[PDB]
């Protein structure tokens, strides 16, 4: 009854979880689209055909193919992130948890997992839905999506692999959502959708795309947005990218039919052994198969979209992490360590910026260098660390969510803009890697409040704020509540440009984030390079 | 007797000085060279030739044509750099004050003036030798030089107008020194040469130009050095300079001979009054005529015979002042006054890059810009004041001088750098322009000394620290005195690169002089530069 649903395909049986003391209700593993296999992939997503009977909802769906981590095997800090059920290119399910007794027309979350485009499950414990459903009295949505070569190779011009499927993915669970979540309790009115580094980037894509904007009322962008050097190519680097995939795999290349055809014979893992050989630098924080700009899903270039004042103008909550590099440096450049304090040389530092900015010439390279370099003490191993990951967060992350918050506010209804700079007291990282990249996700979703996972009360308090800031946000456009007598979280404007500092210290109000590393990459270097 | 003197050219006879409570010889306005007038001017210096009777040197000679500051008529501060004698072509002689009685083979100093090689005379108050021969017991040689068109004017492949005439002025009151001066008790074989500003770059220039280095034994340069952006220019920028001189007024441009013989013909005001029109760009710290990178005075690059150590190999002493802009920015940029705090606009600061860098591109303006600009503060009206005040005083003095300290360090005896940040306490100029170009000048020769002036005791202490360590370093290629127990001023290595603050308070040894703008300066933009 209240675990039985009718939605326009069909019924649903969901489960009764318990969530700290209490009770709420889940629904695990809703199909949304018919599964994209055999000759549907690389295909754009067809509706799931309705069933009879009821589907059981009581169990998370498989994980869509990826690229899983090894590097430390068994670690949990890395393991978390890994699917936690079985892969399967049968994986276009969403998640549901739904107050219990089951609200009448409440507030709509659907979190959209990160991940590069290459990676990410909705399964993942970090993503659980239930702490924020239950405190906040909100329908929490998860949705999945094609990830890697499967939801992003791009042969422009064919309809058999167009590029930006795992998007139309994400579209096709909102559209879903659309249709079906009254049925739940939820306000299809009332929808925010908000996720973190590639599904921040979506969910401004979503902004922009005309296409998806009706599908939701407004937007939570974490440490992503749509413009991130990573999240996007043109349709002739992914055209190179896909028939570069075919050379790998010794695939037929004089037509996109006989390509297709080549990689819809070969199962998933084959695709996901040669993933990373497509791209065409040695570099970290790049990923082969990424949205497409396509004049389709993209009518134009996004910048020209964001200057236009091309997308959908609404209320938007966004923000970034103190150290978004470390985790990318850790994995990817040289010098630094899981178990050492990481002091990089001035060799690795040099390494490593070219890594970090691998479209750059020699010029480009020095002007990076200069800019984050220390000349009284270049040798400093502890500044070439920090740096390094200075660089890396500011170009890959914090910059380009800059420029997109600065572009959006001047034709959009209400910014607020947030600095997460809080390290976890139990995070099993070590010191040098800071406010790592994604770890403002458990704080999101309520994970600090239970008793078990040892976090401090000041960590609860800090994500009992953040729950409330996201979820009254998601009902109202603004994440204050009204006459209430704590400090307020100002409006980001174009002239005044405030933040705040999310962390469990009283709430400061900033001005103007990284704006001086960010002139640096969203005006001279990108001038520089066009002009070199 | 103390006071005839026959030297190689003839009989002088000088006149008996008071120097504080006692007495010292000065022998004024001995002529060095053949009157540069008629058809002599542009022309190489001829030896001035001998004369029978006795040369009057009781007084001082004539000064050089040039401009003439009337910017602030009557002010003390402007007045003082101006002629204070009458102009003439006839102008090439020096003056030499000898300690009383007369030495037997005592340290020899030659003074250079500067004034951006259009300026500058031996007479002024600021240059009076008395003091520091008196208390040094040096031989004070000063000489003078033709500037502007009359010692610069550059034709390369005439022999009438070839170039660097005004360095060839410098260089023979050198050889006469050389010949002469153990006659007035001096020894040819312990002369150093010491100058400011331009004075300073030929200083640098005669250790760089094989006709000159065996005429000295060791030099001191005083915010200045000769690979400065204003101090040389090209045969063919020479050469259009030239030109254009003679487009303004009217000359036949057909050849060099008619060109030449035009401007011949001319009284010396009617070239002065178009010195300025020759300039390539609107643009402040630059100079008409200067020295011209000719294949003979210097026989290649300035930067390849830094390279390769084609320079005199002795010892040098030299520095810097901490706001050697702020003279040529109350003079040619916007938004500067003597009777104000002369806070800059963000419009005047980026008016003032300009000026400042006349040769950049749009580029280079941006990187200059973004490098001195504090983007959470940028209409800050004193960040932009001073942000200029080290744009201008770091790339055309600070910068020049320690790509110049380091080069010739690989290769010299020793070296000696200084930071000279004190603002004298009597100073006329408005406190925005801090510790001024030149303004080093009235310690190094011991002005502080005279009570009149109404410097504080500490400024006397410091001036005769001064004299002490330029004089000390002339006799002995070493500031300190050994066996002494005051703090001693190190040498400036390659690897520790230590210089020392001059000022009033104890000795502060530091590294690295502002290496991280001149890395800028002397790496990143001219790289810039050079790609666009
Ligand atoms: C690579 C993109 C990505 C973004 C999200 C955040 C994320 C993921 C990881 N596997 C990580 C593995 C190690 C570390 Cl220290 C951080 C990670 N984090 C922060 C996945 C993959 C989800
Ligand atoms: C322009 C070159 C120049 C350098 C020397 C120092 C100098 C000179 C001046 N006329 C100055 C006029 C005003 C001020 Cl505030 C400072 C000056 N200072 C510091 C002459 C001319 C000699
Ligand atoms: C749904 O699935 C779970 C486990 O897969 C099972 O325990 C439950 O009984 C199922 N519901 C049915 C079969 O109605
Ligand atoms: C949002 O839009 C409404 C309706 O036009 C307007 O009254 C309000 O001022 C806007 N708020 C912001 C922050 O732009
Ligand atoms: C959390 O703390 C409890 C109680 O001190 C301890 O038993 C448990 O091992 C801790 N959990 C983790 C994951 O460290
Ligand atoms: C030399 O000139 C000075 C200054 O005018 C004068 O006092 C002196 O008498 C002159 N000497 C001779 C011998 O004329
Ligand atoms: C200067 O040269 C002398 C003689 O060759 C040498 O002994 C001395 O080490 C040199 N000093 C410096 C500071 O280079
Ligand atoms: C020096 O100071 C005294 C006392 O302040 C004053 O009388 C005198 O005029 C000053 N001298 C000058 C040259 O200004
Ligand atoms: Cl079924
Ligand atoms: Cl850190
Ligand atoms: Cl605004
Ligand atoms: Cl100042």
């Amino acid at each position: 009854s209240e675990l039985l649903v009718n939605t326009k395909s069909g019924k649903v049986m969901g489960t009764r979880v318990p969530v700290l003391s209490s009770h709420i209700s889940a629904f695990l593993g809703i199909p949304f689209a018919e599964p994209p296999v055999g000759n549907m992939r690389f295909r754009r997503p067809e509706p799931k055909k309705p069933w009879s009977g009821v589907w059981n909802a009581s169990t998370y769906p498989n994980n869509c193919q990826q690229y899983v981590d090894e590097q430390f095997p068994g670690f949990s800090g890395s393991e978390m992130w890994n699917p936690n059920r079985e892969m399967s290119e049968d994986c276009l399910y969403l998640n549901i948890w739904v107050p219990s007794p089951r609200p009448k027309s409440t507030t709509v979350m659907v979190w959209i997992y990160g991940g590069g485009f290459y990676s990410g499950s909705s399964t993942l414990d970090v993503y659980n839905g239930k702490y924020l459903a239950y405190t906040e009295e909100v329908v929490l949505v998860s949705l999945s999506y094609r990830v890697g070569a499967f939801g992003f190779l791009a042969l422009h011009g064919s309809q058999e692999a167009p590029g930006n499927v795992g998007l139309l993915d994400q579209r096709m669970a909102l559209q879903w959502v659309h249709d079906n979540i009254q049925f739940f309790g939820g306000d299809p009115k009332t929808v925010t959708i908000f996720g973190e580094s590639a599904g921040g980037a979506s969910v401004g894509m979503h902004i922009l795309s005309p296409g998806s904007r009706d599908l939701f009322r407004r937007a939570i962008l974490q440490s992503g947005s749509p413009n991130c050097p990573w999240a996007s190519v043109s349709v002739a680097e992914g055209r190179r990218r896909a028939v570069e995939l075919g050379r790998n795999l010794n695939c037929n290349l004089n037509s996109d039919e006989e390509l297709i055809h080549c990689l819809r014979e070969k199962k998933p893992q084959e695709l996901i052994d040669v993933e990373w050989n497509v791209l065409p630098f040695d570099s970290i924080f790049r990923f082969s198969f990424v949205p497409v700009i396509d004049g389709e899903f993209f009518p134009t270039s996004l910048e020209s979209m964001l200057n236009s004042g091309n997308f959908k103008k609404t209320q938007i909550l966004l923000g970034v992490n103190k150290d978004e590099g470390s985790f990318f440096l850790l994995y990817g450049a040289p010098g630094f360590s899981k178990d050492s304090e990481s002091k990089i040389s001035r060799e690795d530092f040099m390494s490593g910026v070219k890594l970090s900015v691998p479209h750059a010439n020699d010029l480009g390279l020095d002007a990076v260098t200069l800019q984050y370099t220390d000349w009284m003490d270049d040798n400093n191993g502890i500044k070439n660390r920090d740096g390094l990951d200075d660089i890396v967060g500011d170009h890959n992350v914090i910059c380009p969510l800059m420029h997109f918050v600065n572009k959006y506010t001047k034709f959009g209804n209400g910014t607020y803009l947030y600095f997460f700079n809080h390290r976890a007291s139990n995070l099993v990282w070590p010191e040098w890697m800071g406010v790592i990249h994604g770890y403002e996700i458990e704080f999101v979703f309520g994970l600090p409040l239970v008793k078990e996972l040892n976090y401090t009360a000041e960590e609860e308090a800090l994500s009992r704020r953040i729950m409330h800031y996201w979820a009254t946000f998601a009902k109202t456009g603004n994440p204050n509540e009204p006459h209430s007598q704590e400090s307020k979280w100002p409006l980001f404007t174009t002239k005044e440009q405030k933040f705040i500092d999310l962390n469990t210290e009283p709430m400061k109000v900033h001005q103007r984030l990284r704006v001086q590393m960010c002139v640096f990459w969203n005006q001279f270097l990108p001038k520089l390079l066009n002009a070199t």
